[PDB]
């Protein structure tokens, strides 16, 4: 399915259209296309730097785990449609995704 990344001043100025594979995470699809979404804990579901908001298609994605939910409670700019992009896997529906203006990372320099 197609994943549209909304325009992001720092990581995707004009936005982008990604052709993602079913079962593939939003993050891996983004990274293959050179969209550098931060992933501090290396896709271990232990941070919130890969946080994204699924504006369209949130219901198509597999429900978030208990471990993911706990991490999201720490996410800056949390919304009902927030997901850790390293955990959210595309299924059979096109998505519209927004990368947050900021993400909390106590280890950032
Ligand atoms: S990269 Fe750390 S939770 Fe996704």
């Amino acid at each position: 399915p197609k994943i549209v990344i909304l325009p992001h001043q720092d990581l995707c100025p004009d936005g982008a259209v990604l052709e993602a594979n079913s079962g593939e995470t939003i993050l891996d699809a983004a990274l293959r296309n050179g969209i550098e979404i931060e992933h501090a804990c290396e896709k271990s579901c232990a941070c919130t730097t890969c946080h994204c908001i699924v504006r369209e298609g949130f219901d198509s994605l597999p429900e978030s785990s208990e471990q993911e939910d706990d991490m999201l409670d720490k996410a800056w700019g949390l919304e009902p449609e927030s997901r850790l992009s390293c955990q959210a896997r595309v299924t059979d529906e096109d998505l519209v995704v927004e990368i947050p203006r900021y993400t909390i990372n106590h280890a950032r320099e």
